[PDB]
């Protein structure tokens, strides 16, 4: 529908690895953008994408503090650098499972 579209994949910023497309935002509660807050006070701007690939997804998911009600976290690293993109959510429902990535740790770009 659009020519040589810049803006379909998601990278990770710190190395390129392919992580999410544009096509697989998720607008959870309404809205794919969600604004939180860890234990530690920092502030992440979470885009939630029904799909990723390219990470690396750390440990057995826990409930505690989980801004999703009904879903329980795992940290997913980014696959090639570790660094840490966001976290992989499973156990609720409709969806079951999905991604919320921070948005500044991600580049945009063309396929
Ligand atoms: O839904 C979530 C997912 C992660 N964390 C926090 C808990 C932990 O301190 C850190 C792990 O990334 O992020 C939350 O507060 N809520
Ligand atoms: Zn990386």
């Amino acid at each position: 529908m659009v020519l040589a579209p810049g803006a379909s994949i998601f990278r990770c910023r710190q190395c390129g690895q392919t992580i999410s497309r544009r096509d697989w935002l998720l607008p959870m509660g309404g809205d794919h953008e969600h604004v939180v807050f860890n234990p530690a006070g920092m502030i992440f701007r979470v885009w939630c994408f029904s799909l990723a690939q390219g990470l690396r997804l750390i440990g057995a998911p826990s409930g505690e503090f989980s801004w999703f009600k009904g879903y329980d976290w795992t940290i997913a690293l980014c696959g090639q650098c570790g660094s840490h993109l966001g976290w992989h959510y499973e156990g609720g429902s409709q969806p079951q499972t999905f991604f919320g990535l921070i948005k500044d740790r991600l580049a945009e770009g063309p396929a």
